[PDB]
C-alpha cells in the first residue's frame, strides 16, 4: 500500500483534533498500554465515549492510519511552527487534504468570513497544489434540526462556489456530512443521514488518485559531464529525472537548443536501448558540438522542451545570513546539476511562518528565518521548472562562503 502524508486543515473549533482523533483511534496504531488505560477509564466511568476523549487527551500529550489502499501518515498543519520552512526544504510535504468545515450555526459563516481560516486554508490548499481536497462538513448533529440536508447542500454549495472563484479546480473536491465525536460517514456509514447517499470520508480517502509518475511526464535529463569519444562522438552524461530516452529519439539541449538523435546509450559500461527516470547514463548524439553542451544544462525532447528562464519566483527559507540580505543580492544558485548566479530581483513579500499567507508586503530586506517569496534573474540563461511539475528540476539552495544561506522552490517562470 502507498504511503502519503494528510494535512486536516479547517478554521479553529471545527473539529480537526476530533476527526483526526477518530481516524487514529479507528483505523491507526495507538499502543496497548495506552488502549489498554483507555479502556480501563471507559470503565471506571460506565460510559463508551470515555475511551474516546482519553485517547484523544493522549495523541494530545504526543500518527499513521490505515485505509483500504493506502498508509496515511498525518502531518503539521498551519499554525505551528516551521511549517513553511519544511514545505520548502521537502522535509514535509502534503499528498492530501480533508478540510474540517463546521456546520454549526455562525462557526460555518466565521470560518468563511474575510478574515476566517476556512477562507485562508481553501486559498493556501490551492497554493499547495491540493486538487483532491476532501471537506468534511462536520457537526452535523449541531445543525437546527439536528442531521440537516438543506444546511449541508447551502455549505457544499456556497464552499464549491467560493473554491471555482479561485481557480481552486472543482471536479476532484468531494465533499461528505460527518460527526467527527461519533466518526458518523467517516469510518462507517451515518444511520442519522438518510438523505446522503454518497462515499464515507474513508471511501473518499480510497478513492484518492496518485501524482503522475516521472516516467509519464516529459523528458528531463539534467547534464552533468560531456565528453568527446574519438570516432565515437559527443557523449554527454547525465541521470534521467523524468521521462524515457531511447536510441533512434531526436532531443534537444537548452539552453543552446540545439537537436541531435541519439546513437547509443549506456549505464555502467553496458549498452542499453532505452533509459528511465533514475537511470544514469552516457548517451551518444549525433548533431551537436560539444561546445553547445555544458554541465548544467538539459537535455529534454524536441515537443517539450526543457525551460529556461528569463525570471522565476520562488519561496524561499533564508537559513543562513550573517546581516541582511536586499534586492540586488547575487548569491550562487544550485539547482539539478546547474551552479549559476543569479541576482534577487525583487523581495515580493514575507510569509507567516506558521501559516504561508503574506505578512509584508515589498520588505526592503530578509534576514535569516525569514521565510518570502522572491524573483531572481539568472546571469546566464539557466534551466529550471516549477516545483509542482518537475520537482527534481525545481528546487534550489542559495549558496555563499561555503555555506547554504537558504533553499527555495519555484513557483513561476517567466520563460527566456
Ligand atoms: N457535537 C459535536 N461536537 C464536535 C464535533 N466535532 C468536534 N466537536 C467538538 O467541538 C470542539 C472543537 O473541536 P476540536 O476538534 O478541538 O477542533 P479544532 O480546533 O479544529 O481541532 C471539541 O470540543 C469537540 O468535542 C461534531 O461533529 N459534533
Ligand atoms: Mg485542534
Amino acid at each position: 500500500k502507498p504511503h502519503l502524508n494528510l494535512i486536516v486543515i479547517g478554521h479553529v473549533d471545527h473539529g480537526k483534533s476530533t476527526l483526526v482523533g477518530r481516524l487514529l483511534m479507528d483505523r491507526g496504531f495507538i499502543d496497548e498500554k495506552t488502549v489498554k488505560e483507555a479502556e480501563e477509564a471507559a470503565k471506571k466511568l460506565g460510559k463508551e465515549s470515555e475511551k474516546f476523549a482519553f485517547l484523544l487527551d493522549r495523541l494530545k500529550e504526543e500518527m499513521r492510519f490505515e485505509t483500504k489502499k493506502y498508509f496515511f501518515t498525518i502531518i503539521d498543519a498551519p499554525g505551528h511552527r516551521d511549517f513553511v520552512k519544511n514545505m520548502i526544504t521537502g522535509a514535509s510535504q502534503a499528498d492530501a487534504a480533508i478540510l474540517v468545515v463546521s456546520a454549526k450555526k455562525g462557526e460555518y459563516e466565521a470560518g468563511m468570513s474575510v478574515e476566517g481560516q476556512t477562507r485562508e486554508h481553501i486559498i493556501l490548499a490551492k497554493t499547495m497544489g491540493l486538487d483532491q481536497l476532501i471537506v468534511a462538513v462536520n457537526k452535523m448533529d449541531l445543525t437546527e434540526p439536528p442531521y440537516d440536508e438543506k444546511r449541508y447542500k447551502e455549505i457544499v454549495d456556497q464552499v464549491s462556489k467560493f473554491m471555482r472563484s479561485y481557480g481552486f479546480n472543482t471536479n476532484k473536491v468531494r465533499f461528505v456530512p460527518v460527526v467527527a465525536p461519533s466518526g458518523d460517514n467517516i469510518t462507517h456509514k451515518s444511520e442519522n443521514m438518510k438523505w446522503y447517499n454518497g462515499p464515507t470520508l474513508e471511501e473518499y480517502l480510497d478513492q484518492l488518485e496518485l501524482p503522475p509518475k516521472p516516467v509519464d511526464k516529459p523528458l528531463r535529463i539534467p547534464i552533468q559531464d560531456v565528453y568527446s569519444i574519438s570516432g565515437v562522438g559527443t557523449v554527454p552524461v547525465g541521470r534521467v529525472e523524468s521521462g524515457v530516452l531511447k536510441v533512434g529519439d531526436k532531443i534537444v539541449f537548452m539552453p543552446a537548443g540545439k537537436v541531435g538523435e541519439v546513437r547509443s546509450i549506456e549505464t555502467h559500461h553496458t549498452k542499453m536501448d532505452k533509459a528511465e527516470p533514475g537511470d544514469n547514463i552516457g548517451f551518444n548524439v549525433r548533431g551537436v558540438e560539444k561546445k553547445d553542451i555544458k554541465r548544467g544544462d538539459v537535455v529534454g525532447h524536441p515537443n517539450n522542451p526543457p525551460t529556461v528562464a528569463d525570471e522565476f519566483t520562488a519561496r524561499i527559507i533564508v537559513v543562513w545570513h550573517p546581516t541582511a540580505l536586499a534586492n540586488g543580492y547575487t548569491p550562487v544558485l544550485h539547482v539539478h546539476t546547474a551552479s549559476v548566479a543569479c541576482r534577487v530581483s525583487e523581495l515580493v513579500s514575507k510569509l507567516d511562518p506558521r501559516t504561508g499567507q503574506e505578512a509584508e508586503k515589498n520588505p526592503q530586506f530578509l534576514k535569516q528565518g525569514d521565510v518570502a517569496i522572491v524573483k531572481f534573474k539568472p546571469i546566464k540563461p539557466l534551466c529550471v521548472e516549477k516545483y509542482n511539475e518537475f520537482p527534481p528540476l525545481g528546487r534550489f539552495a542559495m549558496r555563499d562562503m561555503g555555506k547554504t544561506v537558504g533553499v527555495g522552490i519555484i513557483v513561476d517562470v517567466k520563460p527566456a
